């Protein structure tokens, strides 16, 4: 059909459904006539995967013969999504398999979308990981992703009379095609046990056995024939474990403690909490990992070349005792000294920051670590010390920098510092964005940049073009590939050369078109699977992303809320009609973060039946916001929603996904809306609100919410139907607690950027009154998003962090 779908030739096409037939005879043991289109979807799968084999076995093998450095991606997140329709895109299979299943008489689309999404990660440090993999075999690079298989993924948001339900996401229950048990490489993991001070060193005994079972999943590269290797680990109870009738079942039915290492991913998004299970987890999977990284470095006794072989990248502090449990293997059991196995574990790992927010950081109760990992907090006390000495020498009497920059925090409980540690035993600290990382230096980590400025780099961060445009926007991809050709996908720095199509009225016309056909989609997808009713032809105004204070969804609503309140001042005046579109999960114990999901529908609940309103505006809350939902709704997008209290979002990346997509983008300039509106041209953007300098300035003096609340009448009014039960005539005080929170402890100044966010929202309806002056500003986004590209991050990573050099260059087929 398009272009970019890659060739449908007479003879792959022919051996396609052959192909698909014997798999599913002889794979699935059905046939043509009891067959549903979950069958099928599963034979077209493995037909699929068949084509990866071969690559994947010599893409492997290859680095056993070339022996490259080694990059090992460490994250307890990876947020895949679907894998099949990526697959056929990264191996141009695409249209060929099209051409198959529609002669078998099948719809290729219908059977996508009956695949799981591998919903192993929360939001966006989880999808990142996913988009990093993905760039890394697109350049050729030795690496390995490093995760847990969580049986249980991100929950499943239902919405009850408003509220969030959860439900267990059991994305596994048919079976995963994707993915090889490796039962024969299964390695032991220990816990709690008690260290022994021999004659030659230290020995941890008396412990608990867990093993670790890896799952394989391959990582295709972009058309280079590249397959890269996702290892993911469970956990397994030993057979002589907890090994009378009642005692003998028991024993059996207890070694589901063990196994519940692996069962569930915590469904936190910014916030720390800390539970052993958690604590479990994060030893679970750098304990295994390790030991497959020393086996496969000794598979090359010297480990003065283990730096030159191994770089381990942390994605956040998470997995932050790979550090000490590195020491611990080089000094406990290879017999290294204390300085030597320090040099090695310093120049191996790096760390990468996440987020500034303080409830967000990891700091362990020591009395845990000590009970769980007690060889591992004497790796601790002891790196520490060492540490200190160090800041002692450098800044002589400052007894208070040695409070500061100490490991261990003291009070009530003592806790660790596990951001401290990963500064401390890395060669390179990262942030995600200019800003971002600019805040890491001046602000949290000052002592630390004093100490090492050297340490201290930035890689903004990036999305990947092939599943973020290719795969979910193919109408785009194709009228932009019409024009340059297709070396962008790979290449996205390409785009600028859209820059002289802006006054191309052909073009203009076809971007405009490639829109109004994902809102009629995407228009189509909300009656068919949600029976809700809404206008193709209004503005699509969308936030989505979790729900979080600091993401200030309500800011959004408190805008919604006005233009309601505007329509029904002035009813037959003229307003450009928005669907608004806000989606998002909640933390389960996040009560505020609930009480805002309610609210939004609530709001939807008086707006979408006041018949004055008519179909000018419509309030949605999108349910269940995943991976393969934003590949639906970001093609579908007008306006793109970034409003984020400047310095508080490290970087973001659902922003890049709109920019590349053809939606303008409201925000703030915060993490990387600063870089993607100097890409573009502030003039291209919209951009309101305090800068990081004015909330620095609001804080100094003191937040009065009461303040904003006196002088704007709108916003008072807003306050007195939220109080007196406006939006919720059944339950007047419902959203007491909200108003409280607002009038009172607003942390994120929600009043502070009112007025310049609706004056800002006027300026995006007034632009929208003129569809080819619309356009034309898109076309200027689009062709700058070439920045923002995950290839472009992991070359900064591989080259100025990894020592490794990127490659284009293709394996044999
Ligand atoms: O911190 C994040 N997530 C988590 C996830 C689990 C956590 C568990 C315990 C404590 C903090 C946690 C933070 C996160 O997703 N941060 C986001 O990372 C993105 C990728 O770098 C950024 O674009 C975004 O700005 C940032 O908020």
């Amino acid at each position: 059909q398009i272009s970019v779908r890659g060739l449908a030739g007479v003879e792959n096409v022919t051996e396609l459904k052959k192909n698909f037939n014997r798999h599913l005879h002889f794979t699935l043991v059905k046939d043509r006539n009891v067959a549903t289109p979950r069958d099928y979807y599963f034979a077209l799968a493995h037909t699929v995967r068949d084509h990866l084999v071969g690559r994947w076995i010599r893409t492997q093998q290859h680095y056993y013969e070339k022996d490259p450095k080694r990059i090992y991606y460490l994250s307890l997140e990876f947020y895949m999504g679907r894998t099949l329709q990526n697959t056929m895109v990264n191996l141009a299979l695409e249209n060929a398999c099209d051409e198959a299943t529609y002669q078998l008489g099948l719809d290729m689309e219908e059977l996508e979308e009956i695949e799981e999404d591998a919903g192993l990660g929360n939001g966006g440090l989880g999808r990142l990981a996913a988009c990093f993999l993905d760039s890394m075999a697109t350049l050729g690079l030795a690496a390995y992703g490093y995760g847990i298989r969580y049986e249980f993924g991100i929950f499943n948001q239902k919405i009850c009379g408003g509220w969030q339900m959860e439900e267990a996401d059991d994305w596994l229950r048919y079976g995963n095609p994707w993915e090889k048990a490796r039962p024969e490489f299964t390695l032991p993991v220990h816990f709690y046990g008690r260290v022994e001070h021999t004659s030659q060193g230290a020995k941890w005994v008396d412990t608990q056995v867990v093993l670790a079972m890896p799952y394989d999943t391959p990582v295709p590269g972009y058309r280079n024939n590249v397959v890269n290797t996702m290892r993911l680990w469970s956990a397994k109870a030993p057979n002589d474990f907890n090994l009378n009738v009642g005692g003998y079942i028991q024993a059996v039915l207890d070694r589901n403690l063990a196994e519940n290492i692996s069962r569930v991913l915590y469904p936190n998004d910014n916030f720390f909490e800390g539970k052993e299970l958690r604590l479990k987890q994060e030893y679970f999977v750098v304990a295994a990992t390790l030991q497959d990284i020393i086996r496969r470095f000794k598979s090359s006794t010297n480990f003065d070349a283990f730096p030159d072989k191994v770089a381990i990248q942390l994605n956040d502090t998470h997995p932050s005792l790979a550090i000490p449990e590195l020491m611990r293997v080089l000094v406990d059991l290879e017999r290294l000294d204390w300085d030597k196995a320090w040099e090695v574990t310093v120049k191996t790992c790096a760390y990468t920051n996440h987020t500034v927010l303080p409830e967000a950081l990891e700091r362990w109760p020591v009395h845990l670590l000590e009970t769980l990992l007690p060889r591992h907090l004497q790796i601790i006390y002891e790196i520490n010390q060492r540490f200190l000495n160090r800041v002692a020498a450098a800044f002589p009497g400052d007894v208070d920098r040695l409070r500061r920059m100490s490991l261990v925090e003291e009070g009530a409980v003592k806790r660790i510092n596990m951001a401290h540690l990963c500064i401390a035993g890395s060669h390179a600290v990262n942030g995600v964005a200019r800003i971002h990382s600019e805040i890491l230096k001046k602000t949290i980590f000052k002592d630390f940049y004093e100490l090492e400025p050297h340490k201290f780099q930035n890689k903004t961060n990036g999305i990947t073009p092939r599943r973020w445009l290719v795969l979910c926007n193919p109408g785009l991809a194709e009228i932009i590939a019409e024009r340059i050709g297709e070396e962008y996908i790979s290449d996205l720095d390409q785009l600028r050369k859209l820059l002289s199509y802006v006054d191309d009225e052909a073009f203009i016309r076809d971007v405009a078109k490639v829109k109004q056909e994902n809102k009629l989609k995407f228009a189509a997808y909300l009656e068919r699977e949600y029976k809700v009713h809404i206008n193709p032809n209004s503005l699509f105004d969308v936030q989505v992303k979790r729900i979080h204070e600091y993401k200030r969804q309500l800011l959004n609503c408190l805008h919604v809320i006005t233009l309601y309140n505007r329509i029904k001042k002035e009813p037959n005046k003229f307003v450009v009609p928005r669907t608004v579109m806000i989606g998002g999960k909640a933390a389960p114990g996040y009560h505020m973060a609930k009480m805002i999901i309610k609210l939004i529908t609530a709001i939807g609940d008086v707006v979408n039946h006041d018949p004055v309103v008519g179909d000018r505006l419509r309030v949605i809350f999108l349910e269940n916001y995943r991976v393969s939902l934003a590949e639906k709704v970001i093609p579908a997008a007008d306006l793109s929603e970034q409003i984020s209290t400047a310095g508080t979002e490290a970087s973001g990346t659902g922003n890049m996904k709109f920019m590349l997509n053809g939606a303008l983008t409201i925000g703030t300039m915060d993490g990387a809306n600063v870089e993607m509106a100097e890409e573009a041209g502030e003039e291209n953007f919209f951009i309101f609100g305090m800068r990081v300098e004015d909330v620095d300035r609001l804080d100094q003096r003191g937040y009065n919410a009461q303040e904003y609340y006196d002088r704007i009448p709108e916003l008072r009014q807003i306050i007195e139907q939220l109080s007196s039960g406006f939006f919720s005539p059944k339950q007047p005080d419902l959203f007491k607690d909200i108003v409280n929170m607002l009038m009172h402890h607003d942390r994120f100044k929600v009043f502070a950027d009112y007025e310049e966010y609706v004056k800002c929202q006027e300026r995006v309806s007034a632009l929208y009154k003129n569809p080819r002056e619309w356009t034309r500003m898109v076309i200027r986004n689009i062709a700058t998003s070439g920045k923002f590209s995950s290839d472009r991050t992991i070359a900064q990573y591989a080259r100025e962090i990894w020592g490794v050099e990127p490659s284009r260059q293709r394996l044999p087929a």
